[PDB]
């Protein structure tokens, strides 16, 4: 799935919202922030990555739509 984490900027403390592209029918998928909130139970193909500490993050992703899925993995950068 194509990996959209669209956000503006990422200081200690920011709500980054993301958004993966690929199974059409997403109705919901799981992320992975590790920023205190390591699995990510979001709804379609959205979510949102919650940092709070200044340093860098990864993130993934798990698509279900039932009889599909995809595999997400993004890379974050977070600044104080």
């Amino acid at each position: 799935a194509t990996l959209v984490g669209p956000h503006g900027p990422l200081a200690s403390g920011q709500l980054a919202a993301f958004h993966i592209a690929a199974p059409l029918p997403v109705t919901a998928t799981r992320w992975d922030f590790g920023d205190g909130s390591a699995e990510v139970d979001a709804a379609g193909p959205a979510a949102s990555h919650r940092y709070v500490l200044p340093g860098r993050y990864h993130v993934t992703a798990v698509l279900a739509l039932g009889a599909g899925s995809a595999l997400l993995g993004t890379d974050v950068q977070v600044e104080a």
